[PDB]
């Protein structure tokens, strides 16, 4: 960083051409073939209506990129010059001034190339030829004798498995097929003296409250022929002030040098996850000094913490949980997918907003699921500074893969590159070999699809990749981080004997058609996947569809559904709990309410059942395009009802009323580090007009210990509420400390929404609108159920939404958007259940 090197970004002056046309046009780099075409209206909007079919032709053509740049005489006399490609998608021939520098074959590898002997004083010409990844792999497929069973690869021929390229680019059961190419990450040229730091690893040797012991491991590449005396320095600082400083004398030899400097931090300030404290980061800087001058420098942000994954046999089967700084931590978060069909269109602002969405929803963990990418350095920096643990899959999902020597050598290159790239992040907690490949080999009926000899080949192939190569590479390069070969590693949703062993993917809800209530009984040791779909709200549907298409199974809505079951299954689930509205608009509103309430029920069952269950990661956080899917946040950044419900279900203190077998239990759930003493629970039945039925019920002298779920109240329904009252009232619950200050509250309904006697009502609101802001006060004299405050403004944020407005209780809501202007009244439309029939 702060050294005598000069860096030139090659981010301007690029042109592209469809190969064999000789027509050139301006391009943006980093970027994609598809975005470059869109920018010159050579493709329609890939996301609108039926346009998916209309853009498939791009994957059959080859594509060429070129730029030129100036090098001075002074630059050419530096000791060394490197050209760095952080990403090429995928089969790319790189030519500089007549030299073939590189034949790239892995989207997930960065390439560092020496170019000083090939550079010229004046103009320099860089050309890149991108072979179609389809045409490049058709002969490979022809030679194979069988088709890999990759059902998410939306083509007769399943060519995805032969290419180290983002699996979802070929299609997915929530995804558009956009098999793109190009310079997907930045290109840089570094001019320097003596040497570069190829790698800086801060290895934590031990950590106690009294001391942290580190080993600073440096790989230094020396480009000059002489022996060079040098001083290696490491500076450890906190908030700009030096904590400790160490140095070592060396003489650097030509080529690779290994340097190790120990360092200690007495009374260390620990990194803590979101909800448990501050995600404190130290600045570790390494310098190579030759005389006056600092020839190379590299820094990392470093969090001092311990992370142990506990996976041991016990009385219930096999445990699966995270211990952070010595304390077992119930996991709360979601599975993350790519934010766009076109990865470089995802901006810094969009990454910062997604981490804001996770932190505000009380999350402490994200799984980077194995059909996407190894994410960019910014994703992992934001995880570090927001206290969110990362579960990292390798990029293999839902099919067996090849295991021939050439293919395994490509995989080894990506594994070593991305382990060294990511191993200094505080957030990084564990590596996972793949998503569901063992499950697929055991249970998806491959015995019947292939010969005995091919099935046998697939099974031996699984072990070579997932039980040998990947675990050895983690042992060698990240030896204190946990690795598991697959998620889920043994449990099957169809086999209850197996649920006590490791993590679960519960396909029972959605694919199995089970009701949401099944989640109270079908418990795992750790839920790493479960979910339910929704249509996104109307302002997103209008981005891909017209009013002619507003039907659950129109041609266009079916084109924005990629699951087998499809859109009618949502109708099937809705009927069990809600009256089905006639309006499409009203159906969509109720679908959002449905997904939120059903999933929140599962999240609550998982926390309630700790310590048998030690975490829950729902499917899925986010969307790559305008689509019907399992997401809690649509493509445009709009929170669905699920996201507000995840935030509530993940609250550090939670009152959880649960009704089973005509009785009510109330559990108090805490992920706090401190115990709470002398607490009062208070409850009160209130009818849909605001009249108390009976007296208040009070439970005193309650203890809520750190990191526990405990029952503190049970009562039969017969003898308390009339069946008529269960249709016409709700329970208010509140938790207060010794002094009577409120620390939590909850609302309970005794019957399904469709069996409620909801009074017709209207929600009135006053509005005060300034620049960037609108403050609403809401009022109804009768209960309004599950209200949705709807506005046309894309990405508008709400203090709250998708909540019950209680009878004669005024409610303040704040709406923020940089697009909100004083004197330009924001349109507001307030929906509620009773209005839909
Ligand atoms: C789980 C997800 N629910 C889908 C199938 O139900 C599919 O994306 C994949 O199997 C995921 O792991
Ligand atoms: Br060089
Ligand atoms: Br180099
Ligand atoms: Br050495
Ligand atoms: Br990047
Ligand atoms: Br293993
Ligand atoms: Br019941
Ligand atoms: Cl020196
Ligand atoms: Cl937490
Ligand atoms: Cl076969
Ligand atoms: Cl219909
Ligand atoms: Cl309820
Ligand atoms: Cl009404
Ligand atoms: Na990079
Ligand atoms: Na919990």
């Amino acid at each position: 960083g702060n050294d005598t090197s000069e860096v030139m970004l090659l981010d301007t002056g690029w042109e592209f051409s469809q190969s064999g046309t000789e027509k050139w046009m301006p391009a943006t780099v980093p970027g994609t073939v598809h975005q470059d075409l869109i920018s010159h209206e050579l493709l329609p909007n890939p996301f609108y209506g039926m346009n998916e079919k209309k853009i498939q032709w791009v994957e059959n053509e080859d594509w060429e990129y070129r730029t030129s740049f100036i090098v001075s005489e002074e630059q050419l006399n530096r000791d060394g010059i490197q050209l760095i490609f952080e990403g090429l998608d995928t089969y790319a021939d790189v030519y500089l001034n007549g030299s073939l520098l590189l034949k790239a074959d892995n989207m997930f590898v960065g390439y560092t190339l020496p170019v000083k002997s090939v550079l010229r004083k004046g103009e320099n010409h860089l050309y890149i030829y991108f072979h179609s990844p389809i045409r490049q792999t058709l002969p490979q497929y022809a030679s194979n004798g069988f088709n890999y069973p990759a059902d998410n690869d939306h083509h007769e021929k399943h060519l995805s498995v032969f290419s180290r390229k983002a699996p979802y680019s070929y299609g997915w059961d929530w995804g558009i097929r956009m098999v793109t190419s190009g310079v997907w990450r930045p290109v840089t040229l570094r001019f320097y003296d003596i040497a570069t730091i190829s790698d800086y690893y801060v290895r934590q040797l031990s950590l106690t409250d009294e001391n942290a012991r580190l080993s600073n491991e440096l790989i230094v590449n020396q480009i000059v022929p002489q022996k060079i005396p040098a001083e290696v320095r490491v500076n450890v600082s906190l908030n700009g002030t030096t904590v400790t400083e160490v140095k070592q004398q060396v003489t650097l030899q030509p080529g690779i040098n290994h340097i190790t400097l120990p360092a200690e931090v007495t009374n260390p300030v620990r990194w803590m996850p979101n909800g448990w404290g501050t995600p404190t980061l130290y600045d570790f800087s390494a310098q190579i000094a030759c005389g006056d001058r600092i020839v190379a420098e590299q820094s990392h942000r470093i969090g001092l913490r311990t992370i142990r994954v506990v996976n041991e046999k016990d009385k219930d089967g096999e445990s699966f949980y995270f211990e952070v700084n010595g304390i077992p931590m119930f996991a709360k978060g979601a599975n993350y997918i790519p934010q766009d069909a076109l990865l470089p269109n995802v901006t810094t602002e969009r990454y910062q907003t997604l981490f804001r969405d996770m932190k505000e929803a009380n999350m402490n963990m994200v799984r980077i699921w194995g059909g996407g990418t190894y994410e960019n350095n910014l994703f992992y920096d934001l995880a570090d500074e927001n206290g969110i643990l990362v579960w990292q899959d390798f990029m293999f999902a839902c099919t067996p893969y090849p295991s021939d020597p050439t293919f395994l050598k490509r995989v080894e290159a990506e594994a070593v590159y991305n382990i060294r790239r990511l191993r200094n992040h505080a957030s990084l907690a564990m590596w996972c070999g793949n998503n569901e490949i063992l499950e697929a080999l055991k249970y998806w009926g491959f015995e019947k699809k292939f010969t005995p000899e091919v099935y046998q080949g697939l099974m031996h192939g699984y072990d070579k990749l997932f039980r040998e190569l990947l675990p050895s590479t983690v042992k060698e390069f990240d030896s204190d981080r946990f690795y598991v070969h697959s998620s889920p590693y043994l449990a099957n949703w169809g086999r209850p004997e197996s649920w006590g062993t490791g993590d679960s993917h519960n396909w029972g809800v959605w694919y199995g058609k089970k009701p949401f209530e099944s989640l109270d009984t079908d418990l795992p040791r750790f839920m790493s996947e479960f979910g339910f779909q929704s249509f996104p709200e109307m302002k997103t549907i209008a981005a891909f569809a017209a009013p002619e298409d507003y039907q659950i199974e129109s041609e266009v809505m079916n084109a924005h559904q990629k699951s087998s079951i499809g859109n009618s299954l949502i109708r099937t689930y809705m009927e069990r709990d809600y009256i089905i509205p006639e309006s499409f608009e009203d159906f969509v509103y109720v679908g959002l309410v449905l997904q939120g309430q059903g999933m929140r029920h599962g999240l609550e069952a998982h926390r309630r059942n700790r310590p048998y269950c030690m975490g829950t990661l729902y499917w899925q956080l986010n969307d790559s395009w305008p689509v019907v899917s399992w997401s809690s946040i649509d493509y445009y950044g709009n929170w669905k009802a699920l996201h507000y419900q995840a935030k509530r279900a993940f609250a550090p203190v939670l009152i959880n009323p649960i009704q089973q077998n005509d009785s009510l239990s109330v559990y108090l759930i805490s992920d706090r580090l401190d115990t709470m003493e002398q607490m009062t629970l208070e409850m009160k039945v209130v009818d849909f007009d605001g009249k108390t039925l009976g007296k208040k019920i009070q439970v005193h002298s309650l203890e809520v210990p750190a990191n526990t779920s405990k029952c503190v109240y049970r009562a039969k329904l017969d003898g308390w509420l009339t069946p008529e009252d269960c249709r016409r009232s709700f329970l208010k619950l509140i938790l207060k400390d010794k002094s009577g200050h409120q620390v939590a509250e909850s609302v309970h309904f005794f019957r399904k929404t469709k069996d409620l006697q909801l009074p017709p009502t209207s929600v009135s609101y006053q509005m005060k609108q300034t620049d960037g802001k609108c403050e609403l006060t809401l009022f109804s004299s009768m209960l309004a159920k599950d209200i949705f405050i709807e506005t046309p403004l894309q990405g508008a944020r709400y203090s709250d939404n998708f909540f019950d407005l209680l009878p004669g209780e005024r409610k303040k809501v704040i709406i923020t958007s940089p697009r909100i202007k004083k004197g330009e009244e924001l349109p507001v439309n307030i929906k509620h259940i009773r209005e839909t029939y």
